[PDB]
């Protein structure tokens, strides 16, 4: 079966729609997510036109093998989609209405700069390659673009599912390709990060600062070194949920900066002890008293600077 | 093959049933579970009706390809089900009795608020899309809804498997859809959490409170900081078994609150030491003696408040 | 093709056999194991009977599509088995001899009460569903039940592979089902647990008891708290290899009990220090000397009680 | 299609060959590895014999469906192999030359006794089941047995790929089976284990022995207990890369033995402190000075004994 | 269908091209990566040649089954590729233009010597096996070799995608094989390793060196032993992201060397304490003051040596 013939030198328009049924398995590290949706297609093929009286049916149901179906693919998928044809209906002017339900693992990069207060635009690219007989162009039927109410993605808020109505028509290997961009807008549910990572991380840091109210070097060393190890544990935990990025993330910046605070706290505790041993506790007392104010103040200001640069 | 014609403008009723054979792989983080079941379907096709006297046979067995079968799908599945037709039997009046055995990975969100003392309602949504010739409606045959006795789900008690008998009939892409809700009620076996997480967590916390019976700052620092690290280990272990939720869980709330108890214990140990060094051990003794009562009392009351808010 | 007709109102007996070739991937947490085996089937089809003299051949080989084959399934499988027909041979009296090689992931619950000194009976349930024409019953051909010598399951000893010869004949969805139980008896190789978990766990516990030969509170606190943290590590390691059970396991009981020993050791170390500070070291010495005997004695007796209750 | 008829009562010889193209995914814990190879088969079918003069062609190419092909399988595979026929060529005398490219996951147990200085023989068992018409025997064509130069297995040295030329001919379910053993000899690249596990483990152990040059009980307790915890971490790391074995491994033996050294070091540190407190430091000094020599000497000799028993 | 006949004894040239659409899942440990691409093939079949005037059409479109297509495979793939034919076009002179879209998991070893400042050349080997009728040789059509702009690989910079135009023609099992090498050049984004592993590792090491400004043995032991444990954590973290190599990596070398620095620091802290106890603090002070300079100087020089040897 060959493609439908043109009335004039016009290309064949294949109207498309995607209705999301199930959205799942957003793998942040992998930049992959799985989708289960309806894919609707519509085009005009005058070779299948019919007169109802002779046929006895107002619309005909064809099997995919019986008629010409455009070879529609997704660009940003791991493998060819898992598709099951639901319905093929032909009107007697030859307007075909195709519907399939598919599942596919989609590849769409994520921007982690504001993690875990980040938002993303997941893309689903629909494509058709033109044939030698005719050029095929994709169009959006907005009445067939949407998502189920129950659609959920663990740890995310689903904002919108829309299509950029104008296709990207270009040449690939001396043939026209017509590409459509379907956009799924999402925003991370940051809530959990507060009681699970941010506050525990702040608690251990503030615990290290109690060394500024102690002259016991041995206790101070135990305080700063133990809390540092706990900070290392949180750093490792965070980087297991994140991919390696060629940029700094918001959380990554805070985590990194906190190491500097632990490093200077160890210097303070060392300087304090050295002075005490040298019989200079008055100078050591001045440094410890200043540290009581300096450490929280510099921590607060540096965080304001970070929040400002990132948001 | 076209759908059965109506006697009047009535829709086609397809009676359904699901009998669970094997239930497994409940992935809490993923909100997915796997199912292996019988799917029974029943409808009337007058074109298939026959006289038992003339034909000789009481029932006719058909191959799926030979007759019209409604296109039944699951809404909340990752991929199309793995199905194998078991039997197709037709009665003399044209009543078709269809039976298949299928396996599918179902997507059903879980409420973790009362974790690990939580109960869940897993859903299995059956759906049919209406055709241009006729409208198709789903119904429940209660005699064909059930589960095997041996059905088990590791770490859960299976309470019931029932169906909401009235379908959700709605329009999707200008066609009637008839959706049925099959509910699998389960309740978590909390037992194991007690000796494995709750009691070990309480033991380390109570170990930190021994610092209220010690004047040794160095030992106190070792006691509170070491037990805090062990609490961090348990917090990390718990959050690896749970997804990120936009709400607080019961366990999450207790775990978070325990950090505050460790934080105040560090303050007490610091205040005590500072006073001793300042030659004020009488004031320090009053604070330590009060802490011996205050810490368990505030811990007990705060837990009563939490249990009340969550249950 | 319809089922063979009865001589009288007798049911059709399908003789079965399972010969294990490869056994692998026993997932303790999941209650799943993978199997690769021969499935042999035998029944009489009089319609297929022939005269050896007239036909010339002693046996006739058929393709599955050419003759009636019973629809045999496994009850406790994740998905329908991966099967490949090896041979179909028909004898002159119409006795069909069917052989296939299959692979399946089997679901069989495990009893962890005596872990890691536990034994299990893995089940493989064969089933046939009766048809409207006739009732089908399963039987065991003991000469076709066995396993390869090389069959191994990492961390287990394979004891036996036998079949319960009498089927469980019952009604499921108003049709007779004939179910056969194939049993694979296994016993865990506990060896490794001794040098890897049990002895290291005992060593750290005995290390904590050295605090009963020390008056240094700071060293005692370091001894008991550090070894407790190591015990927490072993507890976490153990529970990662085990599912969450609504009962206590043998290892779980020992692990839990050891927490109580650490808890009382912390009390002893605290009481000892408090008394020393109060200028009562003679009373403290009596408690420490008693602890030297009490702790190993109570540990030994409590273990005898546990071993008795569990074995 | 039936098997080739015999000239006399001789069995049909199917010459075989396996040429490894890609070898990957050796899972030590699972005893599985994946293979991608050419499988060559050759046999004589007199019914396919032709005159080169009359036919014109020197060789005839057939599609698998057109001629009789022996049913060849692998014994120790998880599932049936993924195969794609490359070529079927028939010579004038009726000698068929079959070639396919396949991929399979092979199950072959490993001996971990000398880990990580162990060598293994991975097996690939080829098999044919005899038919009622004729008996089929397997043979090795050594010119069709080999491996690609680029063949690599991460962390291993590939030594050889050979076949045991004489098959194991036996009866399974009253039919002859002809089994061939293909052996892939490999030897572990131990290099990495030295800087990553062995030397770090020795460093922490030697760090614990510095307690023999200290009278500070508190520092000694910190030294031996901290290094023991680090040894526990290495023990856990090692057992995650290894399956549970019913025998001792070389590394397992060294790791276990090192626990005894830590245990005796804790006894020494305890005895030393007890004596000092009892005003017996002269006796304590004799024990500590002896320990300085005894610990490295006993460690060196015990290792010589272990290396001797294992190699 | 047989291969095209030669005009003379010349081999059949099959022009090839690969256009990368999606590149993903680079598993460093496994030496595997997944690819989604267009595979273009072109050859001349004179038997398919036609007159444009007589036939009417300028090009003829065929279904794969209808004409002779060369059997093209990939050498270094796990399984046979997942392919879907897009277009087959025949020009009047018989020049066939074939296009398919495929996905495959490719096996390509990586050189970790300069990790994480390493670059790699991923290989995709295209191959054709000659037939008995004719010899088949592969060629590169450079106009059909490329990659999509959007192509990305998390944690990597994609440099180029080119082909070695001259094939590796060799004999395998007495038949010509023509192999083409497609090279995907990538370079690791080392950025993240700096704040996540390198700087935290340097911070803990520098924290251990504060013991050179302290006479407190107990605090020194806590400082060096605690930071060593944190270094062990980072060593374990690094080796989980890397495979076991028979060579030293850059990071591996630095990590290993840092153990020696911790070992000598423990010796210094021990020697210092021993001397103090022996009433020789003047000699101990000389060693500690020298260590303050020696440790950073030797660390800096050893790193210059390492960087020089590795880059
Ligand atoms: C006045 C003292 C300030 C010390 C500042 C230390 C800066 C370290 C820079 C690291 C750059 C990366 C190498 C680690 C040395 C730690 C410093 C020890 C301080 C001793 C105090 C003695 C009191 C006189
Ligand atoms: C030390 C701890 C540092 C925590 C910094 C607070 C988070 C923040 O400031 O994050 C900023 C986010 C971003 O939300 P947005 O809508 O994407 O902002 C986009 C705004 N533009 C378009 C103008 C740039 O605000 C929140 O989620 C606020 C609630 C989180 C508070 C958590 C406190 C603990
Ligand atoms: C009377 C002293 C009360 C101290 C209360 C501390 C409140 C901290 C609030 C954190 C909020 C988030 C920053 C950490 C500082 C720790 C407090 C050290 C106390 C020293 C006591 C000295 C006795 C005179
Ligand atoms: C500090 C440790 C805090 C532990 C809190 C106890 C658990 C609790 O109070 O949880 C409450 C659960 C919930 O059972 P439910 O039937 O779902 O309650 C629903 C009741 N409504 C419908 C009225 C809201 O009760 C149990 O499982 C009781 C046994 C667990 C005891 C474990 C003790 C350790
Ligand atoms: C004779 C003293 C016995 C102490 C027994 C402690 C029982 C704790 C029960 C917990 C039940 C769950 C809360 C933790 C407090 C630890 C006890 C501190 C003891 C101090 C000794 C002082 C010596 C005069
Ligand atoms: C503290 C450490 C406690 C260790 C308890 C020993 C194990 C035990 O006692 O386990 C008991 C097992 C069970 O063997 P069974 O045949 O199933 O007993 C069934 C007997 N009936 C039918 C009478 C009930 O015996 C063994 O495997 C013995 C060897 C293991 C010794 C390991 C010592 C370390
Ligand atoms: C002379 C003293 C030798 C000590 C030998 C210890 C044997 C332990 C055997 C364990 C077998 C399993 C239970 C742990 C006790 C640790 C021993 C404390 C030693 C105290 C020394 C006091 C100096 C007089
Ligand atoms: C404490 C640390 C103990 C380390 C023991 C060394 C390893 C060993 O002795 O292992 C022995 C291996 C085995 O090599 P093989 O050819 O299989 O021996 C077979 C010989 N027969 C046939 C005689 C039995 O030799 C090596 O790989 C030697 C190099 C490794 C040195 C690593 C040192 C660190
Ligand atoms: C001057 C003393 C130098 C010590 C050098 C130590 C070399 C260790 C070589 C390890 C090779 C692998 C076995 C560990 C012993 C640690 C050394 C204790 C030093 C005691 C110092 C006493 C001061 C007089
Ligand atoms: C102690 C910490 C050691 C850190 C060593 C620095 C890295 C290095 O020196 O790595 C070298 C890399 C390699 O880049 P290249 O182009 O492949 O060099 C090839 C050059 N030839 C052809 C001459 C061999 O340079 C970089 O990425 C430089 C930036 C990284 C700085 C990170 C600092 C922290
Ligand atoms: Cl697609
Ligand atoms: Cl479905
Ligand atoms: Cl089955
Ligand atoms: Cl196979
Ligand atoms: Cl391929
Ligand atoms: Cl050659
Ligand atoms: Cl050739
Ligand atoms: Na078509
Ligand atoms: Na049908
Ligand atoms: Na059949
Ligand atoms: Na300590
Ligand atoms: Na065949
Ligand atoms: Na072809």
């Amino acid at each position: 079966v060959s493609p439908p013939p043109p009335i004039a030198d016009e290309p064949l328009t294949v109207n498309t729609g995607i209705y999301l049924i199930e959205c799942y398995s957003l793998d942040d590290k992998a930049a992959t997510f799985k989708v289960n949706a309806f894919l609707s297609l519509s085009w005009k093929d005058r070779r299948l036109a019919f007169d109802p009286v002779r046929s006895g049916v107002r619309v005909k149901t064809y099997e995919p093998e019986a008629i010409w179906i455009p070879e529609i693919r997704f660009v940003n998928v791991e493998n060819a989609r898992d598709a099951d044809v639901v319905d093929i209906s032909v009107s007697p002017d030859g307007t075909v209405q195709y519907l399939e339900r598919f599942s596919a693992r989609v590849l769409s990069p994520l921007d982690f700069r504001r993690y875990p207060f980040d938002s993303q635009t997941l893309h689903i690219y629909l494509i058709v390659r033109s044939v030698d007989t005719r050029n095929i162009v994709l169009a959006v039927d907005l009445e067939k673009v949407g998502k189920n109410d129950d659609v959920f993605l663990t740890g995310w808020d689903i904002e919108s599912f829309t299509a950029v109505v104008k296709p990207a028509n270009f040449a690939l290997e001396d043939r026209l390709e017509s590409k459509l961009d379907y956009q799924l807008r999402i925003s991370r549910q940051y809530f959990s990060y507060i009681p699970n990572i941010i506050l525990p991380m702040l608690f251990i840091l503030f615990i290290s600062w109690t060394a500024f109210w102690s002259t016991s070097y041995e206790a101070n060393v135990t305080l700063v070194v133990s809390t540092l190890i706990a900070h290392i544990a949180f750093n490792i935990l965070v980087e297991t949920n994140l991919p390696k990025t060629p940029y700094m993330t918001y959380t990554g910046a805070i985590i990194f900066m906190i190491y500097l605070f632990y490093f200077v706290a160890v210097i303070e505790v060392t300087v304090q002890h050295y002075l005490k041993v040298e019989s200079q506790p008055a100078r050591a007392a001045s440094i410890t008293r200043a540290s009581r104010i300096a450490f929280p103040v510099v921590f607060l200001l540096a965080n304001i600077i970070l929040a400002f640069l990132f948001f």
